[PDB]
């Protein structure tokens, strides 16, 4: 899509860090399936990890400092997420970036993430940067509209997509997970979603 940069195996070599730095994140705000202001819960998993996550708080969503399971701060960023999501933004044309929260998401085989768009965070202008580990997953992605025509494309493991541009608010999801196997991961995905989300 239009502004969107994807840097497939980007994150191939770093791989095996990011997934230890998952675990320890997780061990600190584990991952929790959120509950929809639609009193749906998700297939997806989440954790959060950095200044800020993203969260449901009251029947609704926001970016907080603290984990609403834990009452606790998110764990902050690992070294090694700071690391790849910088060498991203910096390759895809976004020096400026600096992300101060990582949405990281698990997926079990049949778990999907519903079309959205991300538009929660303060400077549109700033891009998302998506790191994509473990079983391969198909994205897929429209426009500004609910029901525009999706496009699709397979992510695989190591692949960075840089969401920037004119696609940075575009409705997008994921179909659900193919069962598999990932010697890394098992039989899950993860992806890490980096973001500005601070005023
Ligand atoms: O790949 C996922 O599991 C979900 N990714 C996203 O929701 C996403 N959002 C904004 C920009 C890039 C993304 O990959
Ligand atoms: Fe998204």
């Amino acid at each position: 899509a239009a502004g969107a940069v994807i840097l497939r195996r980007f994150a191939f070599n770093a791989a095996e860090q990011l997934i230890r730095d998952i675990n320890d994140v997780a061990s600190q705000s584990p991952f929790r399936q959120m509950v929809t202001p639609g009193g749906y819960t998700m297939s997806v998993a989440m954790t959060n990890c950095g200044h800020l996550g993203w969260t449901t708080h009251r029947q609704g969503y926001l970016y907080s400092p603290i984990d609403p399971q834990t009452n606790k701060p998110w764990p902050a960023m690992p070294q090694s997420f700071h690391n790849l999501c910088q060498r991203a933004a910096t390759a895809a044309g976004y020096p400026d970036f600096q992300p101060d929260a990582c949405l990281i998401n698990r997926y079990a085989p049949g778990a999907k993430l519903s079309l959205h768009q991300d538009k929660d965070e303060p400077d549109l202008r700033a891009p998302i940067v998506s790191v994509s580990l473990g079983l391969p997953a198909i994205f897929q992605f429209g426009g500004l509209k609910r029901n525009d025509p999706l496009k699709r494309l397979l992510l695989e493991h190591g692949d960075v997509v840089v969401w920037g541009g004119e696609s940075r608010l575009f409705y997008h999801g994921i179909q659900p997970l193919k069962a598999g196997f990932h010697p890394l991961t098992i039989d899950c995905r993860y992806n890490l979603t980096f973001r500005q989300a601070g005023k």
